[PDB]
C-alpha cells in the first residue's frame, strides 16, 4: 500500500531474457506454422474466429520496440499464440501438434529462467 513496498525484484534482465526465450522459439524446428502472421486474405475462417492473432515476428517487433511493459504481458502474447493455434487447429495435425510441444518449449524455458 502507499508507503509500504515488498522488496524489489531485479526486472533489468528481463528485456534480454525475454528476446533469448524468444530466439530459441524463432529457431525450433516446430516453430514454422507461428514465424508469421496467419494470413487473413488466405486463410478462411481466421479472421473472423481469432480475435486477438499473434505470431513469432510481431512478438519480436514488439518486444524490440518497448510495447511490453512488463515480461507477463510478454508471456500472455506468447500463450495467445498456442491458443490461437488450439482454437484453430486439430490436435491430431501437424500444426496442431507443433502448437502444443511449442507450448511445452516455451513453458519450461520461463519456469527455469524466472521461477
Amino acid at each position: 500500500s502507499m508507503s509500504v513496498k515488498k522488496p524489489k525484484r531485479d526486472d533489468s534482465k528481463d528485456l534480454a531474457l525475454c528476446s533469448m526465450i524468444l530466439t530459441e522459439m524463432e529457431t525450433h524446428e516446430d516453430a514454422w506454422p507461428f514465424l508469421l502472421p496467419v494470413n487473413l486474405k488466405l486463410v478462411p475462417g481466421y479472421k473472423k474466429v481469432i480475435k486477438k492473432p499473434m505470431d513469432f515476428s510481431t512478438i519480436r517487433e514488439k518486444l524490440s520496440s518497448g510495447q511490453y511493459p512488463n515480461l507477463e504481458t510478454f508471456a500472455l502474447d506468447v500463450r495467445l499464440v498456442f491458443d490461437n493455434c488450439e482454437t484453430f487447429n486439430e490436435d491430431d495435425s501437424d500444426i496442431g501438434r507443433a502448437g502444443h510441444n511449442m507450448r511445452k518449449y516455451f513453458e519450461k524455458k520461463w519456469t527455469d529462467t524466472f521461477k
